[PDB]
DNA sequence: TAACTGTACCGACC
DNA sequence: GGTCGGTACAGTTA
DNA sequence: TAACTGTACCGACC
DNA sequence: GGTCGGTACAGTTA
């Protein structure tokens, strides 16, 4: 009967719709049906509530990346899954959370797996043309991830598939 | 003008912290003015935010005009877009671009820029060359946002190199 | 109930000062509670003011039940109106009655007393009896407001003599 | 010229229609089309603006009282004017000021004429029938002055005259 | 017995 | 003239 | 030399 | 996230 995960989904859904500044116990109570004491029961500070949201979303993204990877040892094969989940499996909440995370080490740490085991390493890229060609993909996937929140002019699915394919065809 | 100075301080303030802790009070510190003198200049919070959207939107239209010496070709515009995104737009611009949907006034302030300098998505599905330019656009947005969504700041050396590689890609 | 002790302190504050300077902070000083403890109990200012109106309008109704010994007739209600106006109603009720038009909720809290106890102003051009009762109502009202609009508080004895004079005048 | 009496009149009219707590430099600037600076020139503080208003209205009244007293030796004649100018020639502003007056020595003092040279005397009426029947009249007049602001039942012009006549008939 | 809900407060801040 | 993030603890429902 | 207007700024309170 | 009561001038209009 523990509604601890349901609260987080509700909180994530809420920040997509509205935003972080406006997420508070009262407004999460209103949205969960729960009472404020109820929420405090699982998340005794706002800091825990946010941690849980970061953790929850980083774990969605890790599970998503590992599932769609055909072979986990092939670098290019995992870069392809980074490109794909960035174009389809991450939305507004993740972006707001990525941006909020630097604001506390706890939140940074919650994202360490998926920023250190899936995003390609920046090493001597000044003078390595292949490595820099692998980073160009990463940069382009990141632009397709944030595109609809920064351009005010959403891509339709069809345009987004077309651009996803273009970022893929560019994998070495 | 005292107005532009206050707005400049508010922009650095949000780069360092966020919109949500931008308050008349926290802004009175950073600017040295009293909470009340601040309100004299920006009589509501919405005005203060409208100021900041407008200042940044304008600065962006400025720098990308002082950088293209041929406004004609979508390609020279496109060059201007990549460089400004790569090297002279930071965290505050990203913060206000995210926040902009929350009021029509905010959207309206970026309207000039967001459609005038931004390549056209229009028929992208069938035009390979139009997908080659949007790929550049996307890579630029990638470098613009890079350090604020991966816990890893690029060094100036790395950043310059990725700018070039993107600059290469240009049709 | 803690609500009722809070209203009671607010009633005495406005007796000493005014409604205009009655604020959550100034009522927190006077009650011992914190600003937000008070807001827990009355969540908006409207609610606090509605509470004070309700409380006085209802004490006056009660104080005018254990005094009138035959709710039946116009005259025994009038005697009661006169006595309560003369001696168990002071500056807070005057202040609240002046403020009460500022909102329908407040007027409404004074319905029971304002018509059901106070004699009617109806049919008063032509009925001598009805003018002799309203004369008594005006005098009672005059004694009620006396200390607060004339720079001269009456003593208890002066007040009883006058009370008694209005009471004689009863048709 | 000098807008000074004109500002006070506007301020009086303002609070009649609205009230005292809302009367401010800003709101009085709007009502007068003057500037806050303009108002502060005549009235260096709000205190000085309320006194102006207390002073002005007590003189309108004192003027009105002696304007309508035929024989000012006669204690019953002045009692008649009191009643008359109470039932006919004072309105809301006048009530709000009276009620506010005791909150400051200057305000009390500005009402000293009309309260001393005109209001009959509470002097051993405990044992004196005539004196107390003179107070009764004063008492009913005060009641007709406050009626409309205390009872939520504005009297018609006609009923107000009817009641005024009745208090007057109660005279010597 | 864990998962709540309600009630009464309060300091920093908007 | 409030909100917001707590804190404290008693009383109820799966 | 008086009666304003506008512009910037602030502490206490709401 | 503000209003209310100023303070402090410099310039303007009769």
């Amino acid at each position: 009967t523990s509604k601890k995960e349901m609260i987080l989904r509700t909180a994530i859904d809420y920040i997509g719709e509205y935003s972080l500044e406006t997420l508070s116990y009262d407004s999460l109570a209103e949205a969960t049906g729960l009472s404020k004491s109820g929420l405090i029961y699982h998340f005794p500070s706002r800091h825990a509530l946010l941690l849980g949201m970061h953790e929850l979303l980083a774990d969605d993204w890790d599970k998503e990346l590992r599932d769609i990877t055909r072979d986990p040892e092939d670098p290019l094969e995992r870069l392809r899954a980074v490109v794909v989940t960035l174009a389809e499996n991450v939305s507004r909440p993740e972006l707001l959370l990525l941006i909020d995370a630097p604001s506390h080490p706890d939140f940074l740490n919650a994202w360490r797996t998926v920023n250190h085991q899936w995003i390609p390493d920046t090493d001597d890229l000044e003078n390595d043309a292949h490595k820099r060609a692998v980073y160009l993909v990463q940069l382009a996937a990141d632009g397709l991830f944030v595109h609809d929140y920064i351009h005010d002019d959403v891509l339709s699915k069809s345009k987004r598939q077309a651009m996803l394919e273009t970022i893929l065809e560019l994998i070495p």
